[PDB]
């Protein structure tokens, strides 16, 4: 929640914490990646090397 005194936010986020007048909590960084799916991964026991 915004503290009582003011409700203000940046329409496209922000990258620095200390700005012209105040200090904001950091935003989490973007989650990027991918995944692979195939039948060779059906492995139930023993030593497995992929």
């Amino acid at each position: 929640d915004f503290p009582k005194g003011s409700e203000k936010w940046w329409p496209f986020g922000y990258t620095k914490i200390c700005n012209a007048s105040t200090v904001l909590p950091a935003l989490p960084k973007a989650r990027l990646g991918c995944s692979i799916s195939s039948k060779l991964l059906k492995l139930s026991e023993g030593t497995r090397d992929i």
